[PDB]
């Protein structure tokens, strides 16, 4: 007898209708790169299981032939001394390919419908990895199985990152990207933890089903996202963006993209940045077991702080990204600020755990923050860069060329990693330092531009355009 | 490159506003009264804890005093010789209360708004139901307590119902009740399995938590009904229903009511029509351990079935109505035929578990469907009587007595099957036959309407209005 409409449909009701395509996208596109990073993890957890030392696992009596010296327990190919080594090449065939193989997905993105493009990746992403574990059924042992397996599928998970930030770049315009993509970023740990809580239920047991469900997974989300993809803003016939500046302009030539003054240079500083984020993550479990002696669980414990650090630190530089207008001055004392506090992680780490939670997120923080910066606002940003001046379609390539040059740190990390960890484990830690010199230095030019940019805006006295 | 826009948002896209508030309204109150059938079911799974025969369930080493015959293992004043009294008092009081306070709750209904109304019933239903249970952690050993509890739960459950179909009747039509409706009340099965799957964790242990986990849904619930509930469908200014015929009308008068010239016979039906369906699934249990010999475990997996039977004959009776325009002789032939296939379950059920599934199905199909069907279809149809002439407002004073009725068949339902017990376990066979032909007798005259309205229906050959 009293309507008096409910509160929250009353608050639903207030948001207009092309910020709710703004929501949904900003949604579809969360869940479609937390299932690439759920099917990168089952390899690093079934790591542990493919050599398996039979000092405790009691043996079942079937067979007392030569007291089988980590052959009972182990898988074939995998069960000799030579398990690091050819461990390691399988986990490096995908690694190697990941990185070459992200330049001509760039090249292809922007020459094909970012929904048939991103949805054909997802099924055979799926595909490829599920074959890995399905190995296991079919018993097969041979090293060429599961190298050519890995190869095919580093060769296939790169539809995934340039296709992403496109389509939430064709929406979102310039008002805020550090706060937005901030909050966003958490994909790539929310993808990671779910990984490892899904692929470490059946391993001791059935291993090769750790691989067919988060397989599986995939190419069920690679079928919602052919259904439910609008990946520009005119499809809807709602709005265009907030990119200032009948036919669709032709997509810019591979040599054009090098062309955008801050590519090349955003590019150099991301191949060293992530670098230091693998030998930092490296170097902690030698430092755990041999000066600090916490456990042997504690060291898989703060490797989970060390990214919860890197999520806050992701949405901090954000905000002052953009509330102050410069993008490679909060990159540089974001990376200048981590050494001396790694130092001090060195110099205080020996205490006990209440000092172990206080400096390893700050140095998350300081870490893996301009990595998240660089690697999708200033990358969303010099995509849709003035120069262009709207004759050229350019988002795609740029976005390739960041992190296709950010992946060969990520493939150069066990290769550095292994050569002088014989030499002393404490000399990666000059490899840390070195690198945190190297990526603060691939940028002073940008930041010589964003500090003379400051004198024609705050000394003209509140002037015109 | 080419847009041509996904399938998922152009299906999507097809359905209109106002065919999406009623798909809102139509999950929104599935949910509602899923979660009252949550909070009525760990009375009934905790009946057998709080006796607790000590054959089992060895002894703890504390005390040896008297040999503790069934005291124990037991709750204090459930522990004695009489547990079957004490324990049929506090089921009792809940199934007298639930039928005498539901007259009440309609003409509170058509008074109150509908959102103000079901939302602190949600809330009172919550803490009622969760306070039985909190009794546990008091340690509280008292009969008065545990009935008053649920005499005061009795009362208040009973705003569920009159609220429910006042919403679903507000926005659908006459054109399709009987298939929409009799899909919709599906959420009397999924609650009673929800309960029973939820309750079921914490007996055998910790039972004071049974009570408080179903108790805190039902309470979240509602705040979110709070939230998201429209009553009418001019409060978002959509479109008005289709019901032929500024102020709302009146209420109507509780004697103007039964002045509707069907409500005071589908009521004496519904008293008549429970009370079948509860001595059969009573029955049962001594049909199985005393003829049939099959199991102890199949006496609580047949009435699953037998629900699972109502499910679908609530569908296809609403099936024929519609489509043949008859309510009430559908209620009849659904209940003339479940006489003959009682005694063809009675002769055939001696077998094996094949000749189990192929009757009880149908046999939840005939005695379940006119109980959904006169619940609902045409307790909404009574309600929007066209002799009300759109100048009055009765919509849940008939469904509040419809219902209400239809409760003190299982108020007396246990009355008069713990009476006639002791002279013999095939006794109440004959209670369920003597109902079965006075329910089908309260329907004489309706039918005779219902067969006269087609000769001036048919033997016109397609004629005028």
């Amino acid at each position: 007898m009293r309507s008096s409409l409910a509160p929250g449909v009353w608050f639903f009701r207030a948001f207009s209708r092309d910020s709710w395509f703004r929501g949904l996208i900003l949604l579809l596109t969360f869940l479609i790169y937390a299932c690439y990073h759920m099917s990168r993890k089952p390899i690093s957890i079934v790591k542990s299981r493919l050599h398996q030392n039979c000092s405790e696992q009691i043996k079942p009596i079937n067979d007392t032939h030569s007291l089988n010296d980590t052959m009972w327990c182990s898988w074939a190919p995998f069960d000799k001394d030579n398990y690091k080594e050819l461990l390691g090449g399988v986990d490096n065939a995908f690694l190697i390919a990941y990185a070459i193989g992200m330049f001509i997905s760039g090249v292809f993105g922007e020459r094909l419908p970012l929904r048939y493009y991103l949805s054909a990746g997802m099924l055979l992403s799926g595909l490829f990895t599920s074959l890995f574990g399905l190995g296991y059924f079919w018993n097969i042992h041979e090293l060429w199985y599961f190298v050519v397996i890995q190869v095919c599928n580093g060769l296939v998970q790169t539809t995934g990152w340039p296709s992403v930030v496109t389509c939430v770049g064709n929406w979102f315009g310039k008002g805020k990207r550090g706060f937005i993509m901030g909050i966003w970023n958490s994909h790539t740990s929310v993808g990671n933890i779910l990984g490892s809580l899904i692929a470490g239920i059946w391993v001791n047991g059935q291993w090769g089903l750790s691989f067919i469900v988060p397989g599986i997974i995939t190419a069920v989300m690679g079928v919602i996202t052919f259904l439910f993809l609008i990946e520009h803003p005119e499809d809807v016939d709602c709005a265009p963006p907030q990119h200032h500046g009948c036919e669709e302009p032709a997509a810019i030539s591979f040599f054009g993209a090098l062309r955008i003054p801050g590519v090349v240079e955003f590019s150099l500083c991301l191949l060293f940045a992530k670098l230091v984020s693998y030998t930092f993550l490296y170097w902690l479990p030698l430092y755990i077991a041999n000066v600090a002696h916490f456990s042997a669980k504690e060291a898989g414990d703060l490797s989970t702080l060390f990214d919860v650090g890197g999520i806050i630190g992701g949405i901090v530089a954000g905000l002052v990204s953009d509330y102050t207008n410069g993008r490679a001055t909060t990159c540089c004392v974001m990376l200048i600020l981590a050494a001396p506090m790694m130092f001090l992680y060195n110099y205080i780490g020996q205490d006990g755990i209440a000092s172990s939670i206080v400096m390893l997120i700050i140095c998350g923080g300081l870490v893996n923050g301009p990595y998240a910066l660089i690697t999708t606002a200033v990358s969303a940003d010099l995509g849709t860069h003035k120069s262009l001046k709207g004759n050229a379609k350019a988002l795609s390539t740029v976005t390739a060329i960041i992190d296709g040059t950010g992946s060969i740190g990520a493939a150069l990390g066990p290769l550095l990693a292994g050569l002088i960890s014989p030499t002393g484990w404490n000399n990666v830690f000059y490899m840390l330092i070195s690198a945190d010199v190297l990526a603060c230095l691939l940028l002073c030019r940008l930041v010589y531009k964003e500090i003379l940019a400051w004198k024609v805006s705050l000394s003209r006295g509140s002037g015109y355009k």
